[PDB]
DNA sequence: GGAGAGTATAGGTCGAGGGTGTACCACGTCTAAGTCGCAACTGTTCC
């Protein structure tokens, strides 16, 4: 879910910590994701 | 009969370098190592 504090800072600006502190949550979780992603991807690939 | 629950299944590929032994005694039973003799067996040495 979208936290209601948006980062205004660009990575030009350079983020403060809390800001990236924010970033890391959606990051890492998008990691762990396509690393699931590649998995089922070819669970399904094996069964067609 | 018919519904929940309990049990069954599945969950990416290829590579590189690493990785383990608390605890009864007092004994007889067997074995794990032998040194050691004749046959049995390899070898020369001819005529």
């Amino acid at each position: 879910e979208f936290i209601p504090r948006p980062v205004k800072s660009s990575f030009r600006e350079g983020l403060t910590v809390l800001e990236y502190f924010i970033n890391t949550h959606g990051a890492r979780k998008g990691l762990a994701d396509t690393a699931l992603r590649t998995a089922d991807s070819g669970y399904l690939t094996r069964r067609l």
